[PDB]
């Protein structure tokens, strides 16, 4: 907030490969889905429902506060078409991405977008082409104070892409990953094109997940769960275990509900607070010199935190970079797994015997 930048969509337009994935429209419906991912987060949100049309336009819906109206007293326009029609940055100190830009990347990238806003018991519409203004925002219909949300339908412009054509299976694995990592959470999706219909609520979360992607046997055989860890205003959820069958491996991380596959100070944070909690325990119950390497090397994990301002890092900006995070995670993790070991000492003499041996080569 230092540097705060403000710019048309033109970068957008004439590299579109540095703001999304150019193979389809997946990566922009993506973008639209975190935006409602973070009212769902910020705790006002719990629906969110995709659409896919015969025309090859994708809708995405909530039940959000709705996107502001109200007029920029400097930049003259409603809240809604500054956020579509300007790509907005800012930072510390002068310095695209896949992650962090913003739902504007969308507008650029489109034919056509249209947006209806439930707000203050107004419903609000506008229409932007190729990343402008075509029709002014607009109350067109009235509705309870209560029913709130914004609706975002979109004609991805073939200019950009190799196909305009939706990959089904990539959007319903992104899917069903959003909505098992958030138990507030209940996703729809409705294929026009193929005529069907998903809906995703997962009640427990994580629980049973990697049972069900190993299997194969791994230490703890109950794969061990963070469940909400939270300090306040950051949250941290995780599952993880060891496994010694390497045919299957399964290390995801997630910030805000998005992959980060490029890690980040969330991995570096559980990496350390398990090695913090193995070390400890050797320690307080007992030989080599184990490293923080050793005892990552066969976990399988996924992580997932909410914290409110992420910041990427790295030219695609899949890396989570936010400093504090790393801390966060390790203690929590040391403190979480220190307790299980101390309660379950056959299993974790297996956990600790097993890491090392990875550590004596
Ligand atoms: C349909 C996708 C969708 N749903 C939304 N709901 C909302 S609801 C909402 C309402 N009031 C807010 N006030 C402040 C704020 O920081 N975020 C807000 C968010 N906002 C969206 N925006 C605004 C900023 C940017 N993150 C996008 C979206 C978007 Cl985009």
């Amino acid at each position: 907030k230092s540097i705060e930048v403000l710019t048309g969509l033109d970068p957008v337009k004439k590299r579109p490969g540095m703001y999304t994935n150019i193979e389809n429209p997946n990566h922009l419906i993506q973008e639209i889905i975190d935006n409602s991912v973070d009212e769902v987060l910020a705790g006002f949100a719990s629906k969110i429902n995709i659409t896919l049309y015969e025309d090859n336009s994708i809708e995405v819906a909530d039940d959000g506060r709705g996107m502001p109206v109200d007029i920029h007293p400097e930049h003259k326009m409603s809240g809604i078409e500054l956020i579509m029609t300007k790509l907005h940055s800012g930072g510390k100190f002068s310095n695209g991405g896949l992650h962090g830009v913003g739902v504007s990347v969308v507008n650029a990238l489109s034919t056509r977008l249209e947006a209806e806003i439930k707000r203050d018991g107004n419903v609000y519409h506008i229409v932007f082409e190729d990343g402008f203004k075509t029709k002014d925002l607009e109350i067109i219909d009235n509705v309870g104070k209560k029913n709130t949300g914004t609706k975002i339908r979109f004609w991805p412009n073939k200019k950009y892409f190799d196909d305009i054509k939706v990959n089904f299976k990539a959007l319903k694995n992104l899917l069903e990953a959003k909505a098992i990592l958030c138990k507030a959470l209940t996703i729809k999706y409705s294929n026009e094109i193929k005529k069907e219909k998903l809906t995703w609520h997962f009640e427990t979360g994580l629980k049973g997940y990697l049972d069900h992607k190993l299997e194969a046997e791994t230490l703890p055989a109950e794969p061990f769960i963070i469940d909400n860890f939270s300090n306040g205003d950051s949250y941290l959820d995780a599952v993880f275990c060891w496994c010694e069958d390497p045919s299957e491996s399964i290390k995801n991380s997630y910030v805000n509900l998005i992959p980060t596959p490029q890690d980040g100070t969330h991995v570096t944070g559980l990496k350390n607070g398990i090695y913090d909690a193995i070390k400890a325990y050797i320690e307080k119950n007992s030989n080599i010199k184990i490293t923080a390497n050793d005892s990552f090397a066969q976990l399988n994990y996924v992580i997932s935190v909410k914290i409110t301002n992420p910041q990427f890092a790295g030219q695609t900006k899949e890396k989570l970079s936010n400093k504090d995070v790393t801390n966060f995670v390790a203690t929590a993790v040391k403190d979480l797994l220190t307790i299980w070991l101390n309660q379950n000492p056959d299993e974790a003499r297996q956990i600790v015997e097993n890491i090392s041996k990875v550590a004596q080569k």
